[PDB]
């Protein structure tokens, strides 16, 4: 039901165009991985430069939140991620799941996972492609 | 603590038999694989998605790396494993489940999982399909 504020900054941070909005969330030595296209991000510097690296290859990337729920240290997010990747013939909206560890208001472990299959053939590419 | 329905839902998908995985299931329960794109409803169904999941695949086993419960909510950190039958390699990824339960029953389950690392682990085509 209540949907925690980290949640709401993280979506918010996505969805803006501030890269240091998404870093600045993290520990020092807070870990980011997204599982669809195999990314590793360490500490602020590196997170706040995959929110950069994303909006350099994908115009309007936005996150909604469709649910969220907290366990403890644990939070668990069901959104919505969509954008259009540079180049590509059409934009791709696809359900992701987000599961982040936090101490306090800060997030020690981002894990995003998504449908890549799904984001590429919406997007009217082809099942292979790479940037 | 690993909630008891999270240990049976891994005991089913290790095992050998359909109707364990179904059998824990609401009469209108659904369950996503969004790596794979598929949807069932429904025990008949849902067993069948792990009877075509074997049919596949050799050797499915699926692991408990932690899972945490907040009210009807329970997530599953999982490894999902197997060997594609006809493909070069095996594979074994991290998979996020997100359930929905009323008491014991499931009344939903979304897997994720990273289908890339699948079929590069295993040796496969990027563009692979069955
Ligand atoms: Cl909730
Ligand atoms: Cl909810
Ligand atoms: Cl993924
Ligand atoms: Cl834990
Ligand atoms: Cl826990
Ligand atoms: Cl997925
Ligand atoms: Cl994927």
């Amino acid at each position: 039901m209540t949907t925690p504020e980290i949640v709401t900054a993280w979506a918010a941070a996505w969805t803006g165009t501030n890269p240091n909005a998404l870093g600045t969330l993290f520990a020092a030595d807070g870990t980011y991985v997204d599982h669809a296209i195999g990314a590793t991000m360490t500490g602020r510097e590196q997170i706040s430069g995959w929110k950069a690296r994303t909006d350099a290859m994908i115009e309007n990337v936005h996150v909604t939140i469709t649910k969220a729920y907290r366990a403890g240290d644990h939070v668990t997010i069901e959104a919505v991620y969509g954008g259009h990747i540079k180049g590509a013939p059409t934009p791709f909206a696809v359900p992701m799941a987000t599961l982040l560890r936090t101490r306090g208001e800060e997030i020690t472990s981002d894990q995003d996972y998504y449908s890549l299959s799904s984001v590429l053939a919406q997007s009217g590419l082809p099942a292979d492609w790479t940037p």
